[PDB]
């Protein structure tokens, strides 16, 4: 891009491809996501627009939207890591439990801030949490989703990860809350404990699967209404629970307790961020520095 210097190829997610790039005029580094094309709506542009203003410690900064040649291009602050290199650079040792807690403290008062501004991301996942060297993490591409929609895959034959889906979207409803940003967290706060994916589903099926073998299949006690649900199927296998101090070994009871309601089957009995603020949990929440390699 001719105001630019694409620094190098960052990566890409559902949504794009990203870039860490120069300012050549300003010399500000800064993430550049190019948006996938002749339609290009423009109720979308305004959507992101808005989201512009969206300002909170744990949420990456967008600082530009720009309409140019079909291509959409949006400018974020960039930080340096994400949580899946992190996670993977911690695979040997784990990530210290006081570090887990703060980063986990830190999202949810970034899911916090977004819902409460009718703001869903949809899509989070390890690769979509950015970090920095002074113990901080926020939460990049909060929004996209809604102003936008889901394709078949990413925009160039790329898999899409479904592991951090929640249940109600796996079944197909139409009408997503702020539920499904809790769930996706849950998942999250697992791998961070385990070092290993909650739910790794290959398929959309064998993601749905693999949440009931290990949650339980979901009826109508637990989940009112998901026997009537788009996707639902009466021929589903019937898994029990499994015991849930064998989900995330060795996580204590107040960590469990907190993962138990972000994983709750009814988006309606899930706990909200701001609920899970207050859980005992974070009692002794501190923010310690990580140790990152760059
Ligand atoms: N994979 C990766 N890696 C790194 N380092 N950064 C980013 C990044 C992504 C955004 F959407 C906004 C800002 C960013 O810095 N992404």
């Amino acid at each position: 891009m001719e105001n630019f210097q694409k620094v190098e190829k960052i990566g890409e997610g559902t949504y794009g491809v990203v870039y860490k790039a120069r300012n050549k005029l300003t010399g500000e580094v800064v993430a550049l996501k190019k948006i996938r094309t002749e339609g290009v709506p423009s109720t979308a542009i305004r959507e992101i627009s808005l989201l512009k203003e969206l300002n909170h410690p744990n949420i990456v900064k967008l600082l530009d939207v720009i309409h140019t040649e079909n291509k959409l291009y949006l400018v974020f602050e960039f930080l340096h890591q994400d949580l899946k290199k992190f996670m993977d650079a911690s695979a040997l040792t784990g990530i210290p439990l006081p570090l887990i807690k703060s980063y986990l403290f830190q999202l949810l008062q970034g899911l916090a801030f977004c819902h409460s501004h009718r703001v869903l991301h949809r899509d989070l996942k390890p690769q979509n949490l950015l970090i920095n060297t002074e113990g901080a993490i926020k939460l990049a591409d909060f929004g996209l989703a809604r102003a936008f929609g889901v394709p078949v895959r990413t925009y160039t034959h790329e898999v899409v990860t479904l592991w951090y889906r929640a249940p109600e979207i796996l079944l197909g409803c139409k009408y997503y809350s702020t539920a499904v940003d809790i769930w996706s967290l849950g998942c999250i706060f697992a791998e961070m404990v385990t070092r290993r994916a909650l739910f790794p589903g290959d398929s959309e099926i064998d993601q749905l699967f693999r949440i009931f073998r290990t949650l339980g299949t979901p009826d109508e006690v637990v989940w009112p209404g998901v026997t009537s649900m788009p996707d639902y199927k009466p021929s589903f296998p019937k898994w029990a629970r499994q015991d849930f101090s064998k989900v995330v070994p060795p996580l204590d009871e107040d960590g469990r307790s907190l993962l138990s309601q972000m994983l709750h089957y009814d988006p309606n009995k899930r706990i909200s961020a701001k609920a899970a603020l207050a859980h005992p949990f974070f009692q002794d929440v501190t923010k310690p520095v990580p140790h990152l390699r760059l």
